[PDB]
């Protein structure tokens, strides 16, 4: 059964889907095509949930026959009621400066095996688990990694014995959420999950579903796009709002960001699918955008597609870069950046660098950042003239072999500012 615990030792920071992932969780019997599992296993660890050793063996046979990369296949043996790992598996958060933890909750469906699964997930991964006493579902949750979370109104109505203030306080305590952005669902379906209409693509980018002008939900979705366009994101700029046009209820926002790859469910027609994939390519330079056809037995639905049947797993030894960039018109006279770098692997960090380019000319140059205090690094851009345009990103490495950049994708999408 659900076990309430004290929240994690602070400060707490929920991890975003576009941060480093060590694995992806899927479940058998399958709700996803074998081609998706094969694609995932090329570069990432795929953890398949099975109910028994016999089911594990059945799945290994199927993976071997389909040419899945077995060297990237792991298994968790636990009973589950469904393949919606997005919704019932635990949520990841950093706490106590450099630890990765799992947050359990009361799954909002009558699925006791699914509801119990986070306990087996935490034990499998070797991390601590915290029990947040809220009725929740992962499909109705997304965080920017900077203390904001977007959820539809069911986060309140399915916790109606608690005040909104108490619900917000639990999200703050267990996940570090300082802006619990609870919105009226615009999609007109029974499910009321954010992932069927909205997705943070980066701290400063949000993808919102779009439908034809004559569709009954056209204005609700246009209103939702305007709502985020007027908001200041974690980096201090207004959100970049991208739109994926669903001409016929195609679940284009129901994608999975896994490290440098994005898996987008497609169900036709080809031209409309390709238009949606091109939105992701424009929004996410440097990422590999992959269109994924559905399984014939369990097709993608407008209320249930690829994101709904997967869940990313954070790196328990995460090399985390905390950075608030300097963007747009910078008054100066100083152009100083700061980054906090912590290793959840308790690995020795070196080097910490700033990669930069001036007036988009030549190649990116590397400069060492100064460690001013433990985990706190700084860099000042010197010799810059009026109207100089700077491109930069942060890079860190540690002695466990981890290598991370901020932004995650690095060089293909750097921070940009102009000297005033
Ligand atoms: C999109 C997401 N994060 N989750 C989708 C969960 C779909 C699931 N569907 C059903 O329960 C269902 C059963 C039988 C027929 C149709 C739908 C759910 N709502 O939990
Ligand atoms: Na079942
Ligand atoms: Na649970």
């Amino acid at each position: 059964a659900f076990q309430e615990t004290n929240p994690p030792a602070g400060p707490v920071r929920a991890i975003a889907e576009y941060e480093r992932s060590a694995a992806v969780l899927v479940r058998y019997p399958f709700g996803i095509p074998m081609e998706l599992i094969k694609e995932l296993a090329k570069n990432d660890k795929v953890i398949t949930i099975v109910a028994s050793e016999s089911q594990k063996n059945t799945v290994i046979t199927q993976y071997t026959q389909s040419g899945v990369n077995l060297s990237n296949c792991d298994f968790i043996i636990a009973k589950t009621d469904s393949y919606w790992t997005r919704d019932y598996t635990g949520w990841f958060a950093m706490y106590d400066t450099n630890k990765v933890g799992l947050v359990d909750f009361i799954y909002n469906r009558p699925r006791p095996n699914d509801d119990e699964f986070p306990k087996y997930e935490a034990q499998y991964l070797g991390i601590e688990m915290f029990g947040m006493k809220l009725k929740q579902t992962g499909g109705n949750y997304m965080t920017d990694g900077y203390g904001s979370a977007v959820q539809s109104h069911i986060a309140y109505t399915e916790n109606s014995s608690l005040s909104q203030a108490q619900v917000n306080q639990k999200m703050k305590d267990y996940l570090g959420i300082t802006h619990h952005d609870v919105v009226q669902d615009p999609n007109n379906t029974y499910i009321d999950h954010v992932d069927c209409w909205g997705k943070y693509l980066a701290p400063n980018k949000i993808l919102i579903r779009k439908v034809p002008d004559n569709h009954p939900q056209h204005q609700a979705l246009e209103d939702m796009a305007a709502y985020f366009a007027a908001q200041t994101c974690a980096w201090g700029t207004k959100y970049e709002v991208y739109r994926a046009l669903a001409t016929n209820e195609q679940p284009y926002t129901n994608s999975l960001i896994l490290n440098n790859r994005v898996f987008v469910p497609v169900n036709g027609p080809a031209s409309v699918d390709n238009d949606a994939l091109n939105v992701y390519k424009t929004a996410m330079p440097g990422y590999e955008i992959i269109g994924v056809k559905g399984a014939s037995g369990t097709p993608w639905l407008g209320t249930d597609a690829l994101h709904c049947r997967t869940h990313e797993v954070a790196d328990k030894g995460y090399l985390y870069i905390k950075h608030y960039p300097i963007l747009g018109e910078q008054a100066g006279p100083d152009y100083k950046i700061e980054a906090d770098v912590v290793s959840c692997a308790n690995a020795t960090i070196s080097p910490v660098q700033c990669y930069y380019r001036i007036n988009g000319s030549g190649s990116f140059k590397a400069a060492d950042m100064t460690m001013e205090s433990t985990g706190h690094y700084t860099y000042s851009f010197t010799g810059l003239n009026k109207n100089d345009k700077v491109e930069y990103y942060i890079s860190a490495a540690d002695n466990s072999g981890r290598k991370e950049t901020y932004p995650f994708i690095g060089e293909p999408d750097p921070f940009k500012f102009t000297c005033m």
